[PDB]
């Protein structure tokens, strides 16, 4: 049930999500998965940032879920769960600007 992970934040905006994860106690990875503002049936996934070039940032990566049941980020590599999804997304980089590692304060 998606509802009762502590990372899912619900229906937040961007704006709300980049106000929570731009605080400057957060280390790179904080994160916090939310509804997209304007896909129907897609999740977002927020995540904080820091290099010395930009400092403190947040990207926004857009979860897509099948109907036939998957959940992925980019389609060659899926996951029957969103739970899944994120815990694979704490050991592996992959695309995204850094491994999640803690859940938004
Ligand atoms: C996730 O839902 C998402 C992905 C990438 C950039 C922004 C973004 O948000 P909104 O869909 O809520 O605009």
């Amino acid at each position: 049930s998606i509802q009762a992970e502590e990372w899912y934040f619900g229906k937040i905006t961007r704006r709300e999500s980049e106000r929570l994860l731009l605080n400057a106690e957060n280390p790179r990875g904080t994160f916090l998965v939310r509804e997209s503002e304007t896909t129907k049936g897609a999740y977002c996934l927020s995540v904080s940032d820091f290099d010395n070039a930009k400092g403190l940032n947040v990207k926004h990566y857009k979860i897509r879920k099948l109907d036939s049941g998957g959940f992925y980020i980019t389609s060659r590599t899926q996951f029957n769960s969103l739970q899944q999804l994120v815990a694979y997304y704490s050991k592996h980089a992959d695309g995204l600007c850094h491994r999640l590692t803690t859940v938004c304060p």
